[PDB]
């Protein structure tokens, strides 16, 4: 579990032997096979979205689409898990190859479309946990669900409101992921009008749950909105009383400078090339907002100061996944070992003093 020898042995020869979606379900296997090998100090804990965390770090949507690693992640050191996004049917998502490795860029594109064994499966997987679940989130683990939509649906407010009625009784928090790139339309829900129907609907829908079932609601955007796409989901957020944002989804943009010879593929990039425009984009948000809105800040993470920079910023949490398959399971306790010994170097108490202070000099 060292970081050398899975950053320039393991993962390397993992990368040459098999092709990239092969090398995620593989990581998923062994993750929930328990196959896996940092003690969190309390200046990592972090108190939003009504719960504990024990530490800022969770692992992003798209890794455990269909809830199968929940606890093999909790024990790769994520302070918090998301799985999803889970669409209400199952569907098989595109056909193969849809994830492409940029390793020049440390970036990955993908567009698997929304592959997911659906609300059902994903249902009784976490009910047979549940109680598990509840005792990992009052120790300050907890679980976030995120909502997609199938693709073939006339109807999108009503694919993610069963999904909160399914799914939503099993999570601390719930995502409307209206940012994937890799399915047609979806990113037109992310409008001011389309919007604040959807969430009206979704927000209905999680407030008639049993109090002790009723998840935070927020709303995943992607990285490549205007800026009055950005106003109006701030009014929208505000108006609402959303409880949070995920910031950021995967870009459709293709940075200048890219050297992966898969960089034209289309779909989503993630990674190092997505770092700063994720970082802005929570910056922004945090500023229309006026730090009232906790954000997931994701994009690019793969270390200490990656993650405080997006603390700085606005972020009360972060999330990675692309940073692990580059550099395995070492990345986790690396991440939160160089944020500790940042915040201590700039003065910090602890996470919490962070959050926000580039908006405060
Ligand atoms: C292979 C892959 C699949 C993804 N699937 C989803 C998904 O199902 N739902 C979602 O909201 N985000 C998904 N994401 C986006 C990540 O959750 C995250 O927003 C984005 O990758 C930026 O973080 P990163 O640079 O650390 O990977 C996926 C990302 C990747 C790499
Ligand atoms: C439990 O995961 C690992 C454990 C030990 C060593 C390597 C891994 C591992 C191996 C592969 C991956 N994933 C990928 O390589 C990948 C790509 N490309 C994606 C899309 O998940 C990840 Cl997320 C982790
Ligand atoms: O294709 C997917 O399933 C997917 C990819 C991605 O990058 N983001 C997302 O929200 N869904």
């Amino acid at each position: 579990g060292d970081e050398r020898f899975y950053a320039e042995h393991l993962m390397p020869t993992l990368q040459g032997l098999l092709d990239p979606e092969s090398a995620h379900r593989l990581a998923v296997r062994f993750t929930s096979l328990g196959l896996l090998p940092f003690q969190d100090s309390d200046m990592l804990e972090v108190r939003v979205l009504g719960h504990k965390f024990r530490n800022p770090v969770g692992i992003a949507a798209g890794f455990d689409k269909h809830g199968e690693a929940v606890d093999g992640l909790y024990k790769m050191g994520f302070g918090f898990v998301e799985i999803g996004s889970v669409t209400p049917k199952p569907q098989e998502g595109n056909p193969r190859p849809r994830v492409f490795r940029l390793p020049e860029d440390q970036a990955v594109i993908n567009r698997y479309g929304f592959n997911s064994h659906g609300l059902s499966v994903v249902e009784h997987r976490l009910r047979a946990r549940q109680q598990k679940q509840a005792k990992l989130t009052e120790d300050g683990l907890p679980l976030g669900v995120n909502l997609g939509k199938n693709k073939t649906s006339v109807d999108a407010a009503e694919d993610y409101a069963e999904g909160v009625r399914v799914l939503g009784p099993l999570a601390d928090y719930l995502v409307v992921n209206v940012s994937s790139p890799n399915t047609a339309g979806l990113r037109s829900l992310q409008g001011k009008a389309e919007l604040r129907r959807l969430l009206t609907k979704v927000l209905q829908e999680r407030d008639g749950l049993r109090r002790v079932h009723r998840p935070a609601v927020l709303v995943k955007i992607a990285p490549d909105l205007t800026s009055q796409d950005k106003e109006d989901i701030a009014s929208v957020v505000k108006e609402l009383g959303i409880d949070g944002l995920i910031v950021t989804n995967t870009t459709v943009s293709r940075p200048a400078g890219l050297q992966g010879a898969l960089r034209s593929e289309t779909g989503g990039l993630s990674g190092k090339p997505l770092r700063d425009l994720s970082t802005q984009t929570i910056r922004e948000m945090y500023a229309l907002t006026q730090g009232r809105v906790p954000i997931i800040g994701v994009g690019g993470v793969s270390s200490g100061q990656d993650a405080l920079e997006k603390i700085r910023a606005g972020a009360s949490l972060v999330q990675l996944y692309t940073a692990l398959t580059f550099w395995g399971p070492p990345v986790v306790g690396k991440v939160k070992r160089e944020l500790e010994a940042l915040l201590k170097e700039q003065g910090f108490g602890g996470v919490t003093d962070a959050i926000g202070a580039d908006h405060r000099r």
